[PDB]
Formats: C-alpha cells, structure tokens, sequence
C-alpha cells in the first residue's frame, strides 16, 4: 500500500470505536508496520488484542503525563524499532467538570493546567523523546477540533488547549523540518466515540451536524484513518504544518439550518 | 492504485513541467482512467502525445472563455463517458499586464475581469455544465496560490482571483455535496512552470522559499500529484470545501529569514 | 472629534437605513468634513438632503461601472478638495437572479462579471482616481460580509465577489501603505437595508443571528459606523490591510443554536 | 473623550516603555477612571507614581500565578469600586530558557506549564473573579502576538500559549456576551519593551519588520493604546471576541523582503 515500508507508532486507540482504532486499521491497510502504546492497566488487554489483529506484537505502556514514561516507551520501542517514521498522537483530556457549561465559571487553574498538559505539550514531549530516532522522510500526525477556531457550547478549555494543539503542530512542524520531519494535525469532525458520550446532548449535536454538513452526514473513523494514513505517507511529501479538515466542509459552510 | 475505478477529467497540461502534468501521471498511476482538454490549435498536439503516453485518447478542446465551448467539450466527452468522477480545474490566466510593478497601478478593469473570468469563474462554469454527468463519490478539484490570502509583490490581480476561486471553492461545495460531490482546492506553493517565467524575479523568489520553508526545499509537480491523486481519490471522502496548502509549510511560518 | 481636520468621500448613502448613513453620521458627529456621491438621479435630491444634514454640500454624481463617470466625480470633488483624506467605499451588486436558490445552478458568467466589477473592482478603480488627491494619513475603507469566508445560502456569487473585496483590501494596502495610506474593511453582521430586501427569509435569518451572537443583538448601523470612524481616523494608525468583523462575534462561534 | 465615565483596570504596567503604559495613557485622555494593579513590590512605588499621572490613586498588587492574589485585589478595588467597567491584561511570560533556539529542544512540560497559566489562563483567572462587578456595556482585552497563528523563531512556546489566550477571547466572549461583556484582543506588532529584552536580535527583527510592513515603521505603545481605547469604549459595542491586528499590516504581507 502507500504505506509500505513504514513504521508508524500508534498511541490512543481505546476501542473499536476509537478514532485512532480507524487510523491504525487503515495504515496497515496500506502496508504500514505498526507498533502501540497503552494508556493504564484497564486498556493493556483491548490493545494487545487489537495489535495481534493487526499484525503487531509491539504493546508499549505510555502514559504522556509523566516524562519518565514517554522515555521508557521510546526506550523499549527502540530494541525493536532502532528507527522509524513517525507516531500518531491521538490523546486528549480534561477534567470532567470542565466540559460542561458556562465556559467562564466551569474552567479552573488546575483544569485548564491538565488539559493543555495532556492535550498539547504530550505531542511535543513525545517527538522530543523520540527524535533521534526518526528517519527523514517521517511523519507526525495529532488530531484537533473546530473548538480551536470557534467557541463551541461545553467543549470549553478543551478548545484553548487544543488551539495550544495546532500552534504546537506549526511550531513542530517548522522545528523539524530541517531534518526531515513534517508535522500536521486533521481536525474532524464529531464522532461517537468513548471519550464523548458522557457529555452534554452529543446525540441532538450529531443530527444539527449531518443537515448542515455539505457532505450531508458526519464523517467516520474511515474517513479520518484514509486521510491519517495519508498524512503520514510519502503521498503528503509536500504537506506540513497544516491543520487538515476532515470534517465534510462543515466548518466552511454558515447558517445552513435555516 | 487507489484511483482505480475513477474517471477524470485533468484540463490545463501544457508542457511536461505543468502542474496538471504531474497530476495526470500521479492519478494514472493511482489507475484512474483519464480524459484532457486543450486550450486552442497551438497545444493540441503536445496534449494528444501526452494523453497518448497515458494511455486516453480522449483528447478534447475547451476554452473556458467561452460558455459554448464547455458545451460541446462535454458533449464530446458524452459519449465516451456518458458519466465520470470530476475534473481537475488547473487553469490560470491574467493579461500580461496585470502581473507586474505596483498593484493600483497595474490593475485595469479589464484585467480584472479576465482574469476573474478565466482562474475563478471558469471552476463554477465547468461544474455547470457536466453536473448531471458526475457520479455521486465525485470530486473536484481546482489549484490556488498564497497570493489569495496575503498580498504578494507583483502577483495583483491574480490574488484577487485567487480568492474569488477558493470562496467559489466553498460554494461549489456547499452546493453540490447533498448530490455527492466533494470540492476542494490545493495551495501550491511555487514551482517553475510555463506560466512563471515570463514574470518578476521568480528565480530569487524560488530560492527565498527554499530557505525559510519548514521542509527546506519548494514542491514538485510529484508532491502536487500525489496530493491532487488523493483529494480526487475515495480516501478524502470526508474533506470538501477545503484549501490544502501543498507549501511545505512555507505560509504558517514567518520570519525565518533572519 | 476624533476625526477633526479630515476629509472624507462617502459613497453608498441612499436612504436613512444605509449602512454609509450610519457611517457618515459617526464621522460628521467626531467632527470631519463630509462629501458624498450618489449612483444616479433617481437619488441625487435625497442624497442632497442627507448631506445637508451633515454639515455638507458635496454632493457628487458617481456610477463605478464607468472610469469616465468616477473620474469625472474625482475632477468635481477636486475643485473643492485638492487633497482629500480617504473615502468609504459602501458599493455591492449583483443581479437579482443571482441571490436566490442553489449557487451552482444561479450563477451565470454576467451575474459573475457584474458582481465582480461593482462589488469589488470599483474599491480599487476609486483608489486608482484618487491616488494623488489622497493626503498623507489618509485611509479607505470597504464593507465585506462573512459570506466572503464562508458559504452562505443565496449569498451565492457575491461570496466570490466579497473574497475577491477582502484580498483588494491586502493589496490596495500593501501598494499604497508606503505613501501613507492604510486600507481596511468592515465585515459587517446582517443590518436590514434596502440591499437587503427580497433575497431570501432574511427576516428569520436575522431572528437567527440575534439568538447565537455573543452579544444577543444583531448590530446596527450605528455599531458600523462608530468602527468606521475608528478606522478612518489617526487613532488607527496601526491598522492596516485587515477586515475587522463587527457582527457581535457571531462568525467566531458555532453550534450556540443547538 | 470616548471613554468618559468608564471605568477600567489596567494591568501589566512597569515602565514607560509597556504597551499597557500606550494603553493607560490613551484611555485617561479619553476621559476613563483608571486603576493600576502591580506583579510585586519591586514595582510598588514605579506604579503608584505612573498611576498618579493619570488622575489615580487606586494601585494594588496582583500576581496572577495565584488565586487568593486575584481575588485579594478585586476585594481592595471593591472598596472604592462596587462595580467597574472591565480590564486590560497585559500580561505575558515565560521562563527565559524557553524562548532561544530550536523550540523542540527548547520546550519542557514546566516552561509550557508557566507559560500557559500567566499568559493565557491567568486572563480567564481575572474574568472569573470580577465577573458580578463588570457593568453591562464592559469590556475585557488583552495583548497577543502573531507567534499565535504563524511559527516564529525563538518566540517558541509562547506561540502556543499566545494561540491558547486567542481561543480564551473567543470562549471568554462567547461565555460574558449574554450578560453584556464584550471580549477581544490586540495582536500588536512588535515593540522594544522589557519583557522583549534579551531574545535574539530583536534589533535586527524590528529593522525587517520595518522594511516590510505596509506601512513602513514598527507600530508604537500610541498605536496600539489608541486601538485598546477604541476596544474598550462603546464606540466598538459591535465588536466581540475578535482579535484585531495592530501590526501596520505587516501579517497580511507576504514576501515583500526580497
Ligand atoms: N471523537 C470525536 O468526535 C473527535 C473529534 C475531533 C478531535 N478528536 C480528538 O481525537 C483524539 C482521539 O479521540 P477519540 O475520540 O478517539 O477518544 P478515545 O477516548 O477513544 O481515545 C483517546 C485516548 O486518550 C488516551 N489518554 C488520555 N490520557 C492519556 C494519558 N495521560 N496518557 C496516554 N494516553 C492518554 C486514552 O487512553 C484514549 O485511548 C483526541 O485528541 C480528541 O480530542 C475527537
Ligand atoms: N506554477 C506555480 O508555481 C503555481 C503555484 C500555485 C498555483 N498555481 C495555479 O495552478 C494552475 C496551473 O498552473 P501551471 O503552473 O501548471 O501553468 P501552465 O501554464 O503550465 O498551465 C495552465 C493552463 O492554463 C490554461 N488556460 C489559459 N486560458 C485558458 C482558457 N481560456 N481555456 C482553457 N485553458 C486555459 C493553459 O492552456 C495552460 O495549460 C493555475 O490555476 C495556477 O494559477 C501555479
Ligand atoms: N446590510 C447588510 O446586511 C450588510 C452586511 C455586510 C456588508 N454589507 C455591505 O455594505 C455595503 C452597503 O450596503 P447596504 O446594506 O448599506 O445597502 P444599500 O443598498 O443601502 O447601499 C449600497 C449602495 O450600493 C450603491 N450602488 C450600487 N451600484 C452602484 C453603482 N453601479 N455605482 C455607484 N453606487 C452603486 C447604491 O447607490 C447604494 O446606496 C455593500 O457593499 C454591502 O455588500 C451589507
Ligand atoms: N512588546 C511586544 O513586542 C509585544 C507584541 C505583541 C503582544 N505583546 C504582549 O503584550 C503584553 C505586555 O507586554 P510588554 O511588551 O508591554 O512587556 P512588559 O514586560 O513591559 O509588560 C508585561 C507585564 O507582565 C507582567 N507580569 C509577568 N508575570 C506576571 C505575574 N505573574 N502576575 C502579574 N503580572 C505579571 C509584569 O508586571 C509586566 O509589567 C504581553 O502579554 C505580551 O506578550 C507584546
Ligand atoms: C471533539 N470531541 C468530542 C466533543 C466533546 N464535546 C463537549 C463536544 C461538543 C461538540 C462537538 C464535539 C464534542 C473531543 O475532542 C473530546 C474531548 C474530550 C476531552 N476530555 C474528556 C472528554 C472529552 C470526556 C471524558 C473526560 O473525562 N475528559
Ligand atoms: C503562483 N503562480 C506563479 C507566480 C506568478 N507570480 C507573479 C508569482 C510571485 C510569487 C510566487 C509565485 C508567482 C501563478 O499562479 C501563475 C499566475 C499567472 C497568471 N496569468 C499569467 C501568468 C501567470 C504569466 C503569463 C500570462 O500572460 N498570464
Ligand atoms: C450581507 N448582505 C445582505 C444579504 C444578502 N443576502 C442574500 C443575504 C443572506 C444572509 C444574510 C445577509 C444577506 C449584503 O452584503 C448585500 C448584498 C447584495 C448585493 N447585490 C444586490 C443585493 C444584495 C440585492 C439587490 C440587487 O439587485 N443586488
Ligand atoms: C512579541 N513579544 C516580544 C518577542 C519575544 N520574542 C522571542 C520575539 C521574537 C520575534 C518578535 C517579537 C518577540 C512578546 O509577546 C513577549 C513575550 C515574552 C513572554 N515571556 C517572557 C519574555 C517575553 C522575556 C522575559 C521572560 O522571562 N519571559
């Protein structure tokens, strides 16, 4: 596949329905070689049986929170992998009390400290730790949201840290350029996956969405894995530092509802 | 390839260094059946010998200047394929004139109105006249330039057209997706073709690019294919109404010169 | 007042409810000179009255599809104002069919041209006749609305038409900065105006604008012309080339209807 | 002036080079009631001596690195201020060692951290802890810098905290809109100030900013102080959540070196 030869870490994926459980699916589908980390000791299994499935015996423990963490991963990985060509960093977080509500009074210091911290500086600390290892040619690739241009109902400090996300992904990109890394993130367009359901009326938001998408339906886990997996191809040698919508022209349209 | 199955139309090839050329090779390896159009009696020939080497002998002539023109070019194309999967829209033309020295000086009302007719209106009128006659999985796609965005010494006139095509890139796609169709364009950073030469100093331009863009080197007409391929291709289904920049990065950085 | 020892050109004024009504009121009040110019006759009386009103007895016929007709007005307007400090350029068209229904199908090559020519080439073709008149310090300024940057609903061609408005706006600025001259835009929010009437159900549109904007009010013609004082005054000498969206902050958010 | 019987809180001052000085300056002479807030007590006396210049003699202490600061404050100003009518944060920072060189190698989860929480958080910190004393018709603003949406060398990761206060304006708008508070912020072009002493050579940026903005010099602290009134007054009652460009039009360029 277009993917051939490559060897592509794949942090995040959680579930089947997982956006990064699409990405990994579909980059192999193309040939890619692939190799995972897991968050704690409730997700080990899933992604164990998820790696076998798709080829991979590479089950690394990361958790993006602790530096020590990111280092050992890339230290372990680095038996196996002494080089590749790039991760998928598919991880986000806030404190369930920020993302419901009024912007102003549900947000705090210590939760708008996480969410940026598990959000945006992971990407970072991850290609840090890990740079030396990656051959020219590679590809870094994160995930964003809308929330980072416009202020969207409950999404709240998730916005700030993932607008943190995409200057991270400019100032990534421009960084590493020079020795052969491009940097880029997809900003989708709302899925159900694990880490939604549990707030606000994401169910009534999906169906205001599919009307007024120009592709009149929301987009799917395929639909982001095939342009992840292009992202992080030889196909995009000339994309990076971009923040790519994959989210059917929703965001580019206004006042369709109507 | 992943373009196996398709059907489009690639307009603007004009020497092997256009960009259309590296799209048509591009999408051709990807397997998709390909048709083209000339402009006029002077490119017929070069556009037969490179459709041949493509393996199409669909060889059509199309001056977008001319609303009968498009016509009878889908006419022909009608018989051959009575439906298709889209177009690649890469046409550009401002009169002489209009790229050169200081722009409230140069600009004419003339020269705007071609050069608006020609590089933005010409996407919409092509859409117009084949809509009927494109399957639903169909897309199109159209080449800019930053010159729409910023202001770019001696570009003038075209960035104002530039504009109008990406802003005609998200009606067309606010317009035709309830069909099926997705619409997009690609930013190209700059490239030595045909229609450059002839104007400033492109040549010291090209090496300001090279250093201060992030991946360290401009784009080819490879990079621009591959990207192209895959906007046209299935593996975009959920990107529509978007402007990819295919730079390098060059637009989200700045200063870097010093 | 702020805008105390300037002279300023106001086109666009054509009944109580224009946005150029509200403008030429914010200025006149921070103490400028006003002069004004008036599409054809059907308005000359009106428009005579309007400046009356407003400390003025400039009152200029000036049709922008013609050079001789603003050339003509400029050699007027010069026997009283050999210098001058900028203008309000508050111009759009675009035939009636051109507004309604699906983007793809309305448009047309003239509906295109025309919009094109009135809405965004007569900003520059007023500045091209004028260059010399224009004092140091001097600003101009257009209105564009976010149907520019997004695609909006019947707004059809004039979205191409305003992108191409806002990108005049970068290189009217970038070429005539060096003289002294800044040059801006306001992307105005929905106000009711004769232009306004008959396009689509405006009337819920603008019911829809009031219920998601940050300030929960459309804007006023008043809001405008305050912002456009602002900007054609030395208090914004910093600002330069850029559209200031004075909407309330509606194009900043997404989903508040939900 | 324009900003008669407002009253506002102005924040970040510490010489008469700080933007927030341009700023005090420019709301006094349009007729505001000013107060001073003041990091530590280095800066106690520097302050209240500015302070009293400007017809004030409120000047309190405020590090918002903590809560019971902010809040500690906002209960003194209680005292002679029941009710205001919003505050101007001016302020940035990030450790030293963040801000010089390659921004990978640069970065650490403390610096990102620090930067995150005085420059972006602290400004929603100040939100919430007067947000029952704002008056209707108030306003907040702060400052960003273009290091926000593009990569510049060595600003490093105040671009991604500068990008987080950007998306905090539009969710502090979004948020505050309802009850009458207006939120937006300047992105000022670049000044010799303390906070821009000792990053790389400043001097040798401020010189290119120079050459290439449209305007032809480097905007001033009267620039910006002028547009910070003109934000915080009504005259600007239609603009929320907006972040306006007072950088002579130098972002809106592109490639005007060569
Ligand atoms: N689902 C959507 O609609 C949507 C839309 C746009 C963007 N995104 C973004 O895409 C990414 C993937 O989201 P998803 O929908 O697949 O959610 P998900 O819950 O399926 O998975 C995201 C992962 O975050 C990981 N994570 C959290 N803290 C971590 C830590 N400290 N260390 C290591 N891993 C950690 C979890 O293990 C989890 O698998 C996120 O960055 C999200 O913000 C999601
Ligand atoms: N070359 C670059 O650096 C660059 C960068 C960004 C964007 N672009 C854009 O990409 C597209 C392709 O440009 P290129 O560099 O390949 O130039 P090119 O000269 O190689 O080809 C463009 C085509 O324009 C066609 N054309 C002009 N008028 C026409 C008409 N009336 N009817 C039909 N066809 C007509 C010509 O036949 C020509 O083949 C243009 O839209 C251009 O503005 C080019
Ligand atoms: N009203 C809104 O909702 C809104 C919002 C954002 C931007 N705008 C823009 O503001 C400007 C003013 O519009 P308005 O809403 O005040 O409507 P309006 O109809 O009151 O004023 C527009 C003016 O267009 C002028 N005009 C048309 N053709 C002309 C020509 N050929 N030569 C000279 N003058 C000509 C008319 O004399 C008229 O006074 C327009 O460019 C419009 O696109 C309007
Ligand atoms: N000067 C420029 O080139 C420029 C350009 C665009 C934006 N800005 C922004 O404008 C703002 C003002 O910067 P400046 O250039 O006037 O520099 P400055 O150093 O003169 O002022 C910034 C203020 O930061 C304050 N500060 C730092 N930590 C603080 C804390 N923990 N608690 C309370 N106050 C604290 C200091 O008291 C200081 O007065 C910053 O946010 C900066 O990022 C500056
Ligand atoms: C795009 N989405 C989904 C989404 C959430 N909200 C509020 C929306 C609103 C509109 C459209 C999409 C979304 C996301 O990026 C998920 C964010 C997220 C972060 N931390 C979380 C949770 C969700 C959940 C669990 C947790 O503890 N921490
Ligand atoms: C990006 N480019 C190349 C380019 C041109 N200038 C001025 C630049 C400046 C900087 C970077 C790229 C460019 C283009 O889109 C080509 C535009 C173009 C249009 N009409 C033309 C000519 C060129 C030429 C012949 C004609 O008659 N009509
Ligand atoms: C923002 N608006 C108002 C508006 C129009 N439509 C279609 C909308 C949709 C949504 C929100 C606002 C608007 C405008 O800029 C006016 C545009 C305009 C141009 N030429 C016209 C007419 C209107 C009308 C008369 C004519 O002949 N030529
Ligand atoms: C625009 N600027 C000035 C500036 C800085 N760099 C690096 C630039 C590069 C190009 C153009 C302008 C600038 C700023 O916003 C100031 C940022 C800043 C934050 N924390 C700091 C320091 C500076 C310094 C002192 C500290 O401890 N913490």
């Amino acid at each position: 596949g277009f993917l051939s030869g490559k060897r592509i870490l794949v942090t995040g994926v959680a579930s089947k329905l997982s956006i990064a459980y699409g990405i990994a699916q579909a980059m192999h589908r193309e040939g890619a070689e692939l190799a995972f980390t897991y968050q704690n000791d409730k997700l080990k299994g899933r992604v164990e049986e998820f790696a076998a499935q798709l080829g991979s015996d590479i089950v690394l423990q990361c958790d993006v929170a602790e530096d020590a963490s990111i280092d050992t991963m890339f230290a372990e990985l680095g038996k196996v992998w002494p080089k590749f060509d790039g991760f998928v960093h598919s991880i986000g977080f806030a404190p369930g009390d920020q993302l419901d509500g009024d912007y102003v009074n549900a947000v705090t210091r210590e939760g708008f400290k996480i969410a940026h911290d598990i959000s945006s500086y992971s990407f970072v600390a991850m290609a840090k730790a890990c740079r030396s290892m990656l051959n020219p040619g590679s590809a870094l690739l994160t995930l964003s949201y809308l929330g980072a241009e416009r202020a969207i109902p409950n999404y709240n400090v998730m916005g700030l840290a993932k607008a943190s996300l995409e200057a991270n992904v400019r100032y990534m990109a421009n960084a590493m350029g020079p020795e052969g890394v491009r940097v880029n993130a997809i900003s989708a367009g709302p899925i159900r996956t694990l880490a939604a359901s549990g707030i606000k009326d994401f169910r009534k938001m999906l169906a205001h969405c599919e009307a007024v998408t120009p592709i009149r339906r929301t987009v799917t886990i395929e639909d982001v894995g095939n342009s992840a997996a292009f992202l992080c191809s030889d196909l995009s040698a000339g994309i990076s530092g971009e923040v790519v919508h994959v989210d059917g022209g929703f965001s580019i349209a206004a006042m369709n509802e109507l």
